[PDB]
DNA sequence: GCCG
DNA sequence: CAGTAC
DNA sequence: CGGCGGTACTG
């Protein structure tokens, strides 16, 4: 973890991202990672241009930060960028909505509150704006997962509940809590969302819903808001997925991430004429589902050594 | 932005 | 669907 | 030249 050039590239990357240039931002992201994972601090355009994820343009940027101490592009970042970042940090608003609000003359969250048309999701995002930008201590994510597990296992004690995401990857803090739920009998997972969510509502634990198709008996996810009881508590984002046991390993792998790790893994599967998703590991263009009873089986079928969750924190 |  | 989200 | 993971809600 030994480069200073990435600090400058990070600003450009974020600038491109909030302005909607998502593929250019991805290229910066991959390069920033390539720079982060190099041994010696790069000192040559040739040395830089050799690195995978770094091309002529990125090398030149590097060759300027080394031989000048600065990146000229950083002085010509659009003035809109910090406001675009402010707006897209509202949950449920992305770059398109942020750019529309900016075009309409809005410059602050007060402008948004008083003058913007907000979706139901965005109104919830705005009212929890600071809280959703916080990370919680690992210990708090444990309490939240346990709250969900207790409510679930009260209804069916055979239900398996696992906190995934950054929590399973062992991080000291968590942006939210990601809970996977399944049942080993392969059937009793069906239709339980209404039951589980109603239970968590009865005791006031859930405070708002963001994404929750409860009219669908095949509902796959709940994205919402919770808050533990007592003083000193903030509102926290809570994501729940309910999956068939036959998809456990792929769902676990997906939900544990990281996101970058998932993208890398799926890209690798595609090179081998396979396809990897939260549902299954399959073959080429419908395709054949491969047997993956455990995460280790997914690595194996892809010709990879098993990585522990903590080693997937890419 | 990068890569094939 | 486009947007936003995981 | 043109894709870059693959998928699930919302309105
Ligand atoms: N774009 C994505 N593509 C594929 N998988 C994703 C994507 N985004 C999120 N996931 C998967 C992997 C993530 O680890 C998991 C949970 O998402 P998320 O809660 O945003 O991240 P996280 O739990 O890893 O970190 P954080 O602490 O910020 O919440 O869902
Ligand atoms: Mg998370
Ligand atoms: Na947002
Ligand atoms: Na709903």
């Amino acid at each position: 973890h030994n480069l200073h050039i990435t600090e400058k590239l990070e600003v450009l990357a974020k600038a491109y991202s909030v302005q909607g240039d998502k593929w250019r931002a991805l290229g910066y992201a991959k390069a920033i990672n390539a720079l982060k994972s190099f041994h010696k601090p790069v000192t040559s355009y040739q040395e830089a241009c050799s690195i995978p994820g770094i091309g002529k343009r990125m090398a030149e940027k590097i060759i300027e930060i080394l031989e000048s101490g600065h990146l000229r592009k950083l002085d010509h970042i659009s003035e809109s960028v910090p406001v675009l970042e402010l707006f897209s940090n509202i949950w449920g608003a992305g770059t398109k909505t942020a750019q529309m609000w900016y075009q309409q003359g809005f410059r602050s969250l007060e402008d948004i509150r008083s003058q913007a048309s907000l979706t139901t999701q965005q109104a919830i995002g705005l009212k929890h704006y600071s809280d959703f930008l916080e990370r919680m201590p690992r210990e708090e994510a444990t309490e939240i997962e346990q709250t969900v597990q207790k409510a679930a296992q009260a209804f069916n004690s055979g239900l398996l509940c696992v906190a995934c995401g950054s929590y399973r990857r062992g991080k000291a803090t968590c942006g939210d809590v990601d809970v996977l739920i399944t049942h080993p009998d392969g059937r009793s997972h069906r239709g339980i969302f209404s039951r589980l969510l109603d239970s968590l509502r009865q005791e006031g634990f859930l405070t708002d819903d963001l994404v929750s198709q409860e009219e669908n008996g095949q509902q796959q996810k709940y994205l919402g808001v919770c808050r533990l009881p007592g003083p000193g508590r903030r509102h926290r984002r809570l994501d729940i997925i309910v999956v068939p046991y036959s998809e456990f390993a792929c769902a676990l792998l997906y939900f544990t991430g990281s996101a970058h790790f998932n993208r890398s893994m799926r890209a690798l599967a595609k090179t081998k004429g396979m396809s990897l998703s939260e549902h299954a590991l399959s073959t080429a263009v419908p395709g054949r589902v491969l047997p993956t009873p455990t995460e280790k089986d997914v690595f194996r079928l892809l010709g990879l050594p098993y990585r522990e969750p903590a080693e997937r924190d890419w």
